[PDB]
């Protein structure tokens, strides 16, 4: 299949515990190429705006405040199949329910904190990248 | 005896070899917290006025050449002795004469292309960060 | 009808003649709102992968040549009907054939130096739009 | 002596009210260059460190409170005397007591709300400027 894009977020939980070279490495490992990473400290405004799908959720405060608590490294990552496969080795959402080797296994502490975000299908993709970054921004590789 | 910041650059040549995981993670197992990270693709002017210092240099030109090739990814790293530190782990300009363990010696290829570069002291980190930062882009740690 | 969104570019033409705040303030009379604004430099590669439309028009290489031969203003514009609105006091894209009043009659001196660009539907606004900014960016303003 | 820079802040009072081209017309017409340009939302946190400086006065809260109470426009302006220029034109602080002609005079509705902000230094001029800005995004003008 075609090389797709789909956007990573290293959450707070993460970056605050200095685990950032080890979760893209993990990315790398599995032939996903980072084409795009800026780390950023998200607004209220931003992260509501962000997870504007899940306005309307139960928990929604609680999601937007962690995601709020310090800086996140925001990701585009370039490969084949890509969505799937970022998906894989990420790990279930639950992280207790997550298989060995994952982040969400090895980094993540509860639901809440589950140490990473990524994009669950083809057109969430296109949506969350298209909100954090230009397409100028996306330097797909040449050499 | 302070926590000092100093930047680093992941140039193209690791970059394109997927190894910016691999780099960050060094910098984290050895103390230093990244406070500020971005994958950029350097226009001529812009590496240019960052090598300004050895523009009266000969080979000047090559440098430029190969900081331009493709993208890199700059960074500010954060900790006690930051600037030494960095330089400890990084390993002489010379990949050759790196030691065991440093990222010369395991990610670089040549003099030219030697996988990443480091501010050399406390002053010319202050510039170089300045640089390609503005301070409200630094993202100390709270959390 | 409803409030759009257009894209508005200060070619260096009249950036460099020092017409910015007049051609900003054409638009902000004509009752267009100012939602995001950065000056760049475009880069060589930059170059019009906003113009692929035209890239195998004859006379692709003189537009891309002229677009980074200096800084250019990139500014987000919304409004009603705010398409049709930035057109029309913009003007016919020959300066000589351009109504009087309009941008390109007052500060446009040749076809190639025609002193600004403008989304010329709904469609293409939204693409050159994503292409300089993330949705994150762009500030709908409240107050 | 030299051209110098210093930072203009277009505030949201003069923002919200569409000012903004006319403010900048102002400052083109008297000489200085803008070299830098973007519109931002400053959150709480990004406008106590901007005016970090009178962090322990005590109308500190309110200023914070309406530089943060919609989008802002920051500027790098550039021009012979730049810093001193910039203060002539903008006015006294307190717009009851700028002169006719001013921008305080012309838009300026309180002492709270006085339509924009200039670097009243070199000094606070090069740390206001890099606080914004990287020194690479700072486009002084060819051609």
């Amino acid at each position: 299949m075609a090389l797709q894009r789909t956007l990573s977020i290293i959450k707070p939980d993460a970056v605050s515990k200095n685990v950032i070279g080890e979760i893209l490495t993990r990315f790398e490992k599995a032939g996903l190429r980072v084409v795009a990473a800026k780390m950023v400290q998200l607004s209220e405004r931003e992260a509501g705006g962000f997870y504007a799908e899940h306005k309307e959720r139960p928990f929604f405060k609680d999601l937007v405040s962690f995601m709020t608590s310090g800086p996140v490294v925001v990701q585009v990552l370039e490969g084949e199949d890509a969505i799937a496969k970022n998906r894989e080795l990420m790990g279930a959402t639950d992280p207790k329910k997550a298989d060995a080797g994952t982040i969400r296994a090895d980094f993540a502490v509860s639901i809440d904190e589950n140490a990473v975000h990524g994009s669950d299908s083809e057109a969430s993709a296109a949506r969350e990248i298209a909100y954090f970054f230009a397409a100028t921004e996306v330097c797909e590789r040449i050499r």
